[PDB]
């Protein structure tokens, strides 16, 4: 029996996400077809050209996948599964500079080196700061009476975690911000001006002085980590520093920020756990809201060579997309997945992907933010309302707001 959706029906098809998350669809394939071929027509592959791939659905699926990364390779196309239409292969191509689009070994030696500027230590440094901003943002937002929250409330704290964790300069952190902003969603209209190749090109230009500059006078960042060298002679390079914060600009924002703001609206949909919330601050939301808000909706892996996955024969060449949207909802690992529990626990997610080479690196940071701002929104604006309903940002892997308007005061 196949699944009943509609002909011709993409996943990764932008014009859906724009509008609302296909939960029914993924539901379908769930239950139907949990691993299925999403076929796309000549000229409709988002930038892959192919004639299609599977939809991974299932959450066990999409472990053994990120498990298993000698067969599926990261390197191969890339995870991102959609670009626009008419993009060249050459700028699919540029995004194996950085460590998320690489395969062991190369991928190995610089996850080992960017380990340095992660460590638990590291991230706690910046719990006291970011506090104090959370804090600060809240207390704005909520003199403002009322307000875009996505702009107002959901931006600045993960970008401002990238700043600190990289140190900085609080003078030139606005043009961080703009080029971590012209990076990405250029596929919906709001954005289809940014410019993400002007913005990679003067974001490592920008990184590599600050390279040269930190080895000089070494400061209590990570990037003194990175760019000195080990017993082997390890470290960064100062373009690979470059590729580097690239990657964190790109990875630091936009799915942090759409964390927080669709926590919020789950929050405003389901007011006995706000109330829960405000009285104990359980800092396993922090996991229930990326659950929920499954920022990263898919990234993709190519094979490497024929691999047989739950009964169905995976031929070399072809991509695999992992859908953390549908995973993150399986009825087979979560006992009522689509009850928002912010006590869930524990919290076995894909959120940050599966388990694997290529795990989140910024797991621990990503909570943190959103722990530190949500206890600030209890604490500044504990009776917010929504004034209008969010717009979705217009993209086939990523689950965005672009703009969501409330009342902070109620
Ligand atoms: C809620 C926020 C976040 C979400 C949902 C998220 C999601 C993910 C996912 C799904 C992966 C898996 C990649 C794969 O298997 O192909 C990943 C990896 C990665 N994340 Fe995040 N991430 C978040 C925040 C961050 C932050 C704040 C940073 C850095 C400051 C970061 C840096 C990275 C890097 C560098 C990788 C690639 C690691 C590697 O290839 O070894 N992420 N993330
Ligand atoms: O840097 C990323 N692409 C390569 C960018 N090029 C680098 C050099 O040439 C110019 C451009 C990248 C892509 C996707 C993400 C999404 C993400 C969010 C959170 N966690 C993990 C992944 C992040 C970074
Ligand atoms: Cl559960």
């Amino acid at each position: 029996p196949s699944p009943n959706l509609p002909p011709g029906f993409d996943f990764t098809d932008p014009a859906i996400y724009a509008e609302r998350l296909p939960v029914a669809e993924f539901a379908e394939l769930r239950s139907a077809a949990p691993i299925w071929w999403n076929g796309q027509d000549p000229g409709k592959g988002g930038g892959f050209h192919d004639g299609g791939f599977w939809a991974i659905t299932k959450l066990n699926d999409v472990k053994e996948i990120s498990r298993h990364s000698d067969v599926f390779s990261s390197y191969e196309n890339g995870v991102i599964p959609r670009f626009k239409n008419d993009i060249a292969r050459e700028d699919i191509e540029v995004q194996r500079f950085v460590m998320l689009n690489m395969d062991a070994p190369h991928h190995t030696r610089l996850r080992k080196i960017i380990s340095r500027g992660f460590t638990p230590r590291a991230v706690g440094r910046l719990h006291d700061e970011l506090q104090e901003r959370a804090q600060k943002i809240a207390a704005e937002a909520a003199a403002a009476g009322s307000g875009d929250f996505v702009e107002q409330v959901s931006c600045e704290l993960p970008l401002q975690a990238i700043a600190g964790l990289l140190g900085v300069p609080q003078e030139d952190r606005g043009k961080l911000f703009h080029w971590s902003n012209e990076m990405t969603g250029n596929e919906d209209p709001e954005y289809a001006h940014i410019d993400p190749k002007a913005s990679s090109a003067e974001l490592i230009g920008y990184a590599m002085k600050m390279a040269e500059e930190k080895a000089k006078n070494p400061a209590d960042d990570i990037v003194t980590q990175l760019i000195q060298a080990d017993i082997d002679g390890e470290k960064l390079s100062d373009d690979e520093f470059g590729f580097f914060v690239v990657m964190l600009a790109v990875a630091g924002n936009e799915t942090t920020r759409n964390s927080i703001t669709q926590g919020m609206m789950a929050f405003a949909e389901h007011p006995d756990q706000w109330e829960l919330y405000k009285k104990v601050r359980p800092e396993t939301a922090a996991d229930e809201i990326v659950r929920w808000a499954t920022p990263v909706t898919a990234f993709q892996r190519t094979a490497l060579r024929d691999y047989e996955l739950s009964g169905v024969q995976i031929k070399k060449g072809q991509r695999v997309v992992m859908f953390y949207r549908s995973a993150n909802f399986d009825e087979e690992v979560f006992q009522d997945p689509f009850t928002f529990n912010i006590l869930r626990n524990p919290n076995p997610h894909v959120g940050f992907g599966g388990t694997g080479a290529h795990y989140c690196i910024g797991a621990n940071l990503a909570r943190m933010t959103i722990n530190l701002i949500f206890n600030a929104v209890a604490d500044h604006m504990p009776d917010l309302k929504p004034i209008s309903a969010p717009e979705r940002l217009r993209s086939g892997w990523l689950n965005g707001i672009k703009h969501w308007q409330v009342d902070y005061t109620g």
